[PDB]
């Protein structure tokens, strides 16, 4: 007679190809990429002949086989593809094979192949758009937004984006290499613990708790291997297979290491660490380089060199070569992008007409033109055009686009920036003709999270009522709210100025729109980005 039917033993059924060490704070120890997951299964036979061969099947296909030598057994074998499998133990002899009932086993990998899709409802004022314009619709999500800002990946209106950038992935390095980080409390030290035992100029994760271990919707079980932002992003990729999710390296406080990359030893170490990062975290679709800024004038007053433009061009070509190689290894398309200053004084330190041949998209940061970093010279922080009272204004969106176009950059590469925040001042005074921007200020406005900066959500929620004046400057294409009794002045984008940027993109055949930062919108900004670029309302 065939053997008795085995009963799978109770036991762990959740396994991982990329293992996460739950008692590690250094990035080198935190993750272990294997070529396959170590899986184990045990069984008992409660009734009958135990057969002479035992086999473990996954969806019918043998993963392990060995002699059946008694009423219980254990099998250890490797599974090299992530996903969920119906696993069975079968005992076989010459008269037949008798298979257990199926037990599902979960083999995790960092493409999210083990996860359910995270397809959450649109919140606040977000309305559904189809991505069918062919234009970029991008936004940044910030790793530290999950604490006080309380804005997690399940709150991103992800159907309404083509590109979701993750700010920020840091480059390892202590004194002299990430000194701008010392301005943020506990931040420099944070990085040094993440990078313990790890060479400088390799990438790491700045806050491993937020990125991988904090409990979040859909990744709450103790033994879900990837939680935090990265676990949710993997499940978001399962819901939106064509969303491009890019890791952004740098930003205002993490850009110092780029200034050392004229040393090709360091540059090559960095490039190889990026390749390793994308091999490890398979949900990411490329890399975004946010070096602020080639030539200096970023957070660190002691850095910046005439060499930086060449380094930026070489970095991009070598990034693209690495990604082209990773693309043919995997069959995947990988993207290389960069977010760049929109000021013409910074643009012309780089030959973007050469660097564009390595890049998919250039995220033109057409925001922060003005703000509480200068109390004397006030202006619209993200306007399309100069205002009527100063038609020679240097920092406008059009001037940064035109500086790029004058280099020879193809218009289709250029993605125009929209701000989901305002900048502002307090004590504005001494202005003519009811235009507060002709005055000077005494300090920054009271921010939502930091001085001088206000989420758009709060502008709409609190500063479009009461004593606040609202004006849409149709020359500049820029809204502003002003409280005459305190002299609080806030410059921001709103649905109409975004619509102007969107029509301008379509008119000039530019690449699309992106925004900083997704948590600060109530829906009005991203709704307008989508509509102004010609995406149809609704779902596919
Ligand atoms: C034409 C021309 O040339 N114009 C010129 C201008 O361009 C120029 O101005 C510059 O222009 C640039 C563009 O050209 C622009 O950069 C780009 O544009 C973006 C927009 O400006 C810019 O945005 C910047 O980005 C920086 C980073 O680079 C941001 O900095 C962040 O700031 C945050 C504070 O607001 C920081 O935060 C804190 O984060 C820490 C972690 O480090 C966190 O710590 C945790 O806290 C919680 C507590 O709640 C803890 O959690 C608890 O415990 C558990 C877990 O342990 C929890 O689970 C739990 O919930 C909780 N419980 C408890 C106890 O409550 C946890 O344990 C903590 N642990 C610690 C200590 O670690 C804090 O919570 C965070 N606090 C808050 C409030 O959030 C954040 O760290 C910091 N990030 C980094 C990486 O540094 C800025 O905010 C952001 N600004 C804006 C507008 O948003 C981008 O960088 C650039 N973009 C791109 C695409 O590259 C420049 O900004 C601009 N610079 C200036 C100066 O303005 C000017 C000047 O040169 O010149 C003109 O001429």
């Amino acid at each position: 007679a065939a053997p008795g039917k085995p009963t799978i033993a109770w036991g762990n059924t959740k396994f991982a190809i990329v293992e996460v060490d739950q008692a590690a704070t250094a990035y080198n120890n935190l993750v272990k990429v294997k070529n396959a997951a170590d899986v184990s299964v045990s069984w008992n036979l409660w009734n009958g002949d135990t057969g002479t061969t035992a086999k473990v099947l996954l969806n019918g296909k043998e993963a392990w086989s060995g002699p059946s030598t008694g009423s219980s057994g254990t099998a250890n074998f490797k599974v090299n593809k992530g996903g969920r499998y119906q696993m069975q133990v079968a005992l076989c002899n010459a008269d037949g094979c008798t298979a257990s009932d199926a037990t599902e086993i979960v083999v995790a990998d960092t493409d999210g192949s083990h996860l359910a899709p995270l397809k959450e409802p649109l919140l606040e004022k977000n309305k559904p758009y189809k991505q069918n314009s062919g234009k970029v619709v991008g936004s940044y999500f910030v790793e530290w937004g999950v604490y006080g800002r309380n804005f997690t990946v399940d709150k991103i209106p992800a159907q309404n984006l083509t590109h979701l950038l993750y700010g920020f992935i840091p480059i390892c390095g202590g004194n002299g290499i990430n000194d701008s980080l010392k301005e943020i409390e506990g931040s420099f030290q944070a990085l040094q613990r993440s990078c313990q035992g790890r060479e400088d100029f390799k990438v790491s994760i700045h806050d491993p708790f937020a990125a991988l271990q904090k409990a979040q919707k859909g990744v709450t079980a103790w033994d879900d291997p990837y939680k935090g932002n990265f676990g949710q992003l993997m499940a978001l990729k399962q819901a939106h297979p064509d969303l491009k999710i890019l890791p952004s390296i740098g930003g205002w406080t993490l850009s110092d290491p780029f200034f050392f990359m004229g040393d090709k030893v360091k540059r090559d170490r960095f490039v190889g660490s990026v390749k390793e990062f994308l091999q490890t975290w398979k949900f990411f679709d490329g890399v975004d380089i946010d070096w602020q800024f080639p030539g200096g004038k970023g957070a660190n007053p002691n850095l910046g060199s005439p060499q930086d433009g060449e380094t930026y061009v070489l970095l991009m070509k070598e990034l693209r070569a690495m990604l082209d190689q990773l693309s043919v290894e995997t069959g995947r398309k990988y993207e290389l992008t960069s977010a760049i200053s929109a000021g013409k004084d910074k643009i012309d330190k780089v030959a973007y007409n050469v660097a564009q041949n390595s890049m998919d998209h250039i995220f033109l940061m057409s925001y922060d033109f003005y703000g509480a970093f200068d109390l004397k010279n006030l202006g619209h922080q993200t306007a399309l055009n100069a205002p009527a009272w100063k038609p020679d204004t240097a920092y406008t969106t059009v001037n940064g686009v035109n500086a790029l176009l004058a280099q020879g950059v193809k218009p289709g590469k250029i993605v125009v920036g929209t701000a989901m925040y305002g900048r502002g001042w307090t004590g504005v005074n001494g202005y003519q003709n009811n235009i507060p921007f002709t005055g000077t200020a005494t300090g920054p406005v009271k921010g939502t999270w930091e001085n001088g900066i206000v989420d758009y959500r709060q502008i709409a929620g609190q500063f479009m009522s009461g004593e606040w004046q609202y004006t849409y400057d149709a020359t500049a294409e820029a809204p502003y709210v002003f409280k005459p009794s305190t002299g609080d002045l806030i410059t921001f984008d709103d649905a109409r100025s975004v619509q102007a940027k969107g029509k301008y993109v379509l008119d000039k055949q530019l690449g699309g729109l992106f925004s900083w930062e997704i948590d600060a919108d109530n829906g009005d900004i991203l709704n307008s980005m989508n509509a102004s670029l010609g995406n149809s309302a609704g779902v596919q």
